[PDB]
């Protein structure tokens, strides 16, 4: 189906943009680059795993990995007077007493490729800027979910969608060529503006075309196109290690889509009072609005939360991610079936409870049981996927046609606000205690579970 394919491609191409940070911006293990260590290593013959025993701050209670990652012994490594057995025994009565400094001269990264982290040195004190990368995108989303309606009111639909697709394709391509963090964040923001606009527009068009009976099914099929997008993201990120190659390979298809769309007649897609206060005027409607806002926020937070957490902590990222993407499909069938069989409130509650429990269990798990961790992670991802499917319908059902679209605009803006807050909770906060983010996700999931039961 051409008329179906041309929109599902525009859904599948959105997933590499939203989640791509997990592959464009991994943080590999690193230590302070150390001038003269290469010379002393050449003299003494230290192998890669051996040099880190003698040339980096040692681990201890409470890890001390921060010292290894962000400090270095200020030793005169050029000295041939140093012992090749262990130079630090020649220099101090105890290693603890050596002079220590910051990595003034550079960084060494254990990867054959590169990521934005490795390429702009977003390590140690700079590491917040990495969360600033995903935050700028979700800020683009927030400005999109509100400004796109006004724009499309003031600018013609065909012109609007042509513009936003061209700008998405270009800005995504140009991001690969950004030479500095400022320009990269600006392209990330422009793409944040236009990507959600395109995604919502394509969704609207596909649901406007398909008959009202099949429309509901086609919505879930359009979601599953996102999962196929995640699978493609994994494949490309495995074939193309350097983040620029990946960014081009991700962006190009949306460019070629315009070279296709212009070459053949596709005009029907574009050719074919509400007030914010009225969403709150009455206490029951107001309460339901608050609940839907909360649940959209919670599921956004948990979805990006689990994906970024996995990106930050998984030991076999590519298969830990592949086996997680391919779980949304069974999740989609479980959703569609259960929606038809017994409704939507009980599934949305149970699936949020399942997500909360899965997050909580990941606190207690012994992490060497990688096979258990990946299973619980999959159970969580399935849960939050089913909940997102359910709430996409429930947010239509609980608002009347007089305000339904404004309710969607609100809820989506709440999702984008959660997308803005989630990164700093996942990374910039995780350095306090690795349980913390999972405690938050557990609490959020359990509350979303309990709160859900109040909806009619
Ligand atoms: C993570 N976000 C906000 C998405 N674009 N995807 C989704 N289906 N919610």
């Amino acid at each position: 189906k051409q008329a179906f394919l041309i929109l599902c491609l525009l859904s599948a191409a959105f997933a590499p943009i939203c989640v791509g940070i997990v592959f464009l911006g991994f943080t590999p293990d690193h230590h302070c680059q150390s001038p003269g260590v290469a010379e002393l290593s050449q003299r003494c013959g230290w192998s890669p795993a051996e040099e880190l025993n003698y040339t980096v701050p040692g681990l201890g209670p409470a890890g001390e990995a921060f010292l290894g990652q962000c400090r270095r012994y200020e030793v005169d490594w050029n000295q041939s007077a140093l012992s090749c057995v262990d130079p630090l025994a020649s220099l101090a009565t105890n290693r603890s007493h050596l002079p220590l400094g910051p990595c003034q001269d550079g960084w060494v990264y254990d990867t054959p490729g590169s990521s934005i982290v490795t390429e702009f040195n977003l390590v140690c004190a700079d590491s917040w800027k990495l969360d600033l990368f995903q935050s700028c995108l979700n800020a683009g989303f927030l400005f999109g979910s509100l400004g796109v309606g006004y724009f499309a009111d003031r600018f013609g639909r065909k012109l609007c969608l042509l513009g936003t697709v061209l700008v998405n394709a270009v800005s995504g391509v140009l991001m690969a060529f950004s030479p500095n963090y400022m320009s990269m964040l600006l392209f990330r923001l422009l793409q944040g503006l236009v990507s959600k606009g395109n995604w919502m527009a394509g969704y609207t068009l596909i649901t406007e075309f398909v008959g009202s009976g099949s429309r509901r099914t086609v919505a879930i099929m359009y979601q599953m196109a996102f999962t196929v997008g995640l699978v493609a993201l994994t494949g490309l990120a495995y074939a193309l290690p350097h983040w620029r190659w990946l960014q081009l390979a991700v962006s190009l298809p949306t460019f070629l889509f315009l070279l296709y769309y212009w070459c053949v007649p596709e005009s029907p897609r574009w050719l074919l009072s509400p007030s914010f206060a009225d969403l709150f005027r009455t206490p029951r409607l107001r309460k339901r609005t608050f609940i839907l806002m909360y649940l959209w926020f919670t599921d956004s937070v948990l979805y990006q939360g689990l994906i970024l957490h996995m990106g930050a902590t998984s030991g076999n990222l590519y298969l830990d991610f592949l086996y997680s993407a391919l779980v949304e499909i069974p999740g989609a069938f479980i959703a569609l079936i259960t929606i038809d069989r017994v409704g939507r409130i009980y599934p949305m509650a149970m699936s949020n409870l399942l997500a909360g429990a899965a997050c909580l269990v990941m606190i207690f798990i012994s992490p060497d049981l990688h096979w258990l961790n990946i299973i619980i992670m999959c159970v969580g991802r399935m849960g939050i996927t089913i909940a997102i499917q359910m709430i996409c319908l429930v947010n239509a059902e609980l608002y009347p046609t007089f305000v339904r679209n404004l309710g969607v605009m609100v809820c989506s803006s709440l999702c984008d606000i959660g997308g803005i807050i989630t990164p700093f909770i996942v990374f910039r906060l995780r350095e306090v205690w690795q349980a913390l983010p999972l405690i938050l996700f557990a609490v959020l999931g359990l509350l979303a579970a309990g709160v859900t039961l109040l909806l009619p």
